[PDB]
């Protein structure tokens, strides 16, 4: 860390210069040889050779050491300069004028590099680092150019989670955090990370987030119109096995024998909704069950009958069925056509 | 811009040039002082002290100069120098050329360090914009320094995708892109983000495609040998509740009941896989049922009765399943037999 | 290569100086002029214009051209020097004091960019690969800086690698190696990516790792206090469409079943959980059938009582349910009924 002054213009900038050459023929200057000692001679002594000290030469000199560091102080890197004697080897890095003057770093891949990086595709342009934190498909920390804040200490909520690889540390605190993205008989997410991602359609905005919770199940809820739809949560097949969706432990008191559904329905009920209802006492009758809290349907018989004697049980587990037209629980097993 | 126009050469690089001491006792041209007082003298004054000027030391003078500009010029980094006064600070950076005789630009990650950078875990070895570009490992819009092409611009195939995600900020889009999957309790993908990764192993371009739309319905399939491999879809929460995929109503000819599913029934005839079917009209004889017209087969029970009527009653459900080498429906659910 | 001997200290570093004088109207070693012609006049002639060679000029030209070279030298790139003319152009690169004090790159991204590198929102840093890489969650070769080592051809240990993506140039050896998740339908992992990350978590930092195989079926795990939970592999919609992974062949000796199927139906029996078993032959009276050697129950019909016999023909698929309190399995339909 040592600061120069700020170079303002070359020394002789306006000034008669001469170029030195790389050979020499008489007591001149040279870029190899620099002042010639042998014609170094008494210049005010009648001497063939004899040299004074070179007005023009030692300027550009000064002109040339100063004009460099100038170059240096604004630009950081020599311009390309074109045709140079010797080549460039490689991994060499230099800025020069580009297509519209506007330029970046180029860094050399090939030994005597004789090509103009602007012409060149061995040399590599390289911009700077916004470039890179926009290559990751998602930053990091969300728009957050430092890395920082992609590991979250508090549950990031999701009312304004769109975008960047918003971690999750603490699954405690996570359960704390609203819209949790966890399948339904859990409280709050664990956790894990969000490969959330987002696009401009115009106004309107799309965009889908992901993610892993400490548990397994992987939860990705887009939004639509402007508002996140409620998340997606993958069917693992511990759920599958489990199949908590399809069964329940009955409940209800009278005329409905229903199952509080873990989980319930989303989205409501269409046809044909199966469910191995279970009867801990046996079926009233017509029974108006309000199974998963919103679909209420009167269960009647197969065989067009009331399923009061013999079809329902006690202790029982007997999958109905919805029906399309009639919205009906009718029997998949358990309530047969009875003989009469 | 200014263009420090590169000289070919330092200034007197083949001929003479003492070195420049750091003091100097006997006032002579040193660096503490520079060009000493003693420079300043008359000759005539016949002062021992008074030293006339030197051209050795000029030319080293003015070598040092043009040497480190040129060095400035041909090669970006200064070279790293061994032991300098303090070490280097932290975030300095060099280049210390290794035995292979690239430039090595190193940065110094440890205040003061003066380890050897060849030889250093401190002095990091500064990669190329193209090893960062590999070094992520889902890059947008493939191996692109841009991050451009995150929103597919129109319906083009999905086999362009080498490595990498792509937003999607049309619903048209989606659907117009070859290669667009069916989606459950959807006609196809929505405008949400995919995935595919294929590490090229030669033409085993092993692939994963991670398409995911608004509400959260995912799906996955790779390429190989010029060809993708069946869509693999996640299964729904609020679809496995329903069990949509599994439910089913028979259409088709009497007697000869097929199905129509949405999403499409795949996997063909598979051993043991479930036909629930409403019958769309009660059976008066031979009776074969089968789902998405698989194979129509006669249907087998408990009491094995034949195919006389009334086994398949009308609009009623029965989760049966083919026997997986007798090549005929045994009746699982919801049998209905009326006695004939 | 050029490696110009290093700068221990400036020319005339604390000698005598005269700062040069920008403009001079009297031809007095300016910067515009440079040396002016005045400078060559015999000083004998007497004439008014009889100019000497500073030696403070000398000193100051060397020594601005020796502070610039070692700054290039030791700090790779010139400071920021406030007051700049003109700003800075843009992609230009200040190093700048830090004010914690570390040097810190700044690059002016706007063209005559003119405020102070650390107040303003033009410069940008340009840090190195290491916290640069700290913002991608999955790095290429896991731990490793370089790109290589995400793909290893060999087998390798499932337990150690616990971050970065991991890519195998063979499927199969992926089975050889440990932990590799058995997919439903899939004797093994197929050849894909396994994306692992580890967080911090305070007392048990945790990772989650998930193999996404060739075609696509998904095992997302959890590592669970260094221990990795067992891979979740995604039932996915075709394989709710085979009904394959519920299905099961169950051995067939009378009054005696056994059930087993892979993938394994984790926890066996659950209260009012259902299963599609396969019974080859008929069953005297009670029978008997478990999974995973959780419990082993009786099998019976709608009665709930000790089976007659008859329930069953030759290959019945039946759905067989357990409940709690009963602790019995009943063929719930396809079953005739008779009354104990």
């Amino acid at each position: 860390m040592i600061t120069p002054e700020l170079i303002p213009s070359p020394f002789a900038a306006q000034g008669d210069k001469d170029p030195i050459p790389q050979t020499s023929s008489t007591g001149f200057a040279n870029l190899r040889d620099g002042y010639t000692p042998d014609y170094e001679i008494s210049l005010a002594s009648n001497n063939p050779q004899a040299k004074a000290v070179e007005r023009k030469i030692q300027n550009q000199l000064f002109f040339i050491a100063t004009q460099n560091a100038q170059a240096w102080q604004r630009q950081m890197a020599p311009p390309w300069f074109q045709g140079m004697p010797g080549g460039y080897e490689q991994n060499a890095e230099v800025v020069r004028v580009g297509n519209d003057g506007i330029m970046r770093r180029y860094r050399s891949m090939v030994n005597a590099n004789a090509s103009d990086p602007l012409s060149s595709t061995t040399w590599e342009e390289q911009p700077a680092w916004s470039a890179m934190r926009s290559n990751i498909p998602m930053p990091a920390g969300g728009p957050g150019l430092s890395s920082g804040g992609e590991v979250i200490t508090t549950g990031r909520n999701f009312n304004d989670l769109l975008n960047g690889t918003w971690e999750f540390f603490s699954d405690s605190v996570v359960i704390a955090s609203q819209n949790a993205p966890v399948y339904p008989a859990s409280a709050g997410a664990a956790a894990g990370m969000l490969e959330a991602k987002s696009w401009i359609s115009g106004s309107n905005t799309f965009c889908v987030q992901r993610y892993t919770d400490r548990v397994g199940n992987v939860a990705v809820r887009g939004l639509n119109a402007g508002a996140w739809t409620n998340w997606m949560y993958a069917v693992n097949v511990m759920a599958l096995q489990q199949g908590r969706v399809t069964y329940g432990v009955a409940a209800g008191p009278a005329n409905a024998y229903t199952l509080t559904l873990v989980p319930q329905l989303q989205g409501g009920l269409v046809d044909g909704m199966i469910l191995r209802v279970k009867f801990n006492t046996m079926n009233t009758g017509a029974s108006t069950i309000n199974v998963s809290g919103l679909g209420a349907k009167a269960i009647v018989g197969a065989a067009n009958f009331p399923l009061t004697g013999g079809e329902l049980g006690q202790g029982l587990i007997a999958e109905l069925v919805f029906d399309a037209a009639g919205d009906r629980w009718r029997i998949l097993a358990g309530a047969p056509r009875i003989q009469v």
